[PDB]
């Protein structure tokens, strides 16, 4: 009974950083696919209006990344490896709560929470 699509590796993720310094994100996925052209979302924000999903290497309005401004880079070229790394810049001692990682695999999607840790 084959019923897993695809599936988060490693832990939640205690993820260190410094005040406006650079956030290194890291989550590692299992995917059917490279997911070169899959959706992603790894961030963190307040209510469902900013924050969304950024796909295929392309922002979406939608999503309005502008949020957190020009200060992202989502490292895609590890998920043929199963690994992404969103180099997020200037984090703060409220945004280092809990990130939201969530992988979409086309029709798929899993869910973790990145907790952040201002050392």
């Amino acid at each position: 009974m084959s019923s897993e699509p695809f599936i988060v590796n490693g832990l939640e993720g205690p993820v260190l950083a410094s005040l406006g310094g650079n956030l290194e994100l890291s989550c590692q996925l299992s995917p059917p696919q490279q997911a070169q052209h899959m959706e992603i979302r790894w961030f963190r924000n307040l209510y469902t209006e900013p924050v969304h999903l950024y796909r295929d290497g392309k922002d979406m309005f939608g999503e309005i990344i502008s949020k957190y401004v020009e200060r992202t880079e989502l490292l895609k070229d590890g998920i043929g490896e199963g690994k992404v790394t969103l180099r997020i810049f200037n984090v703060t001692v409220d945004d280092d709560g809990s990130y939201h990682c969530v992988f979409k695999d086309g029709d798929f999607y899993e869910e973790h929470i990145t907790e952040v840790k201002i050392t």
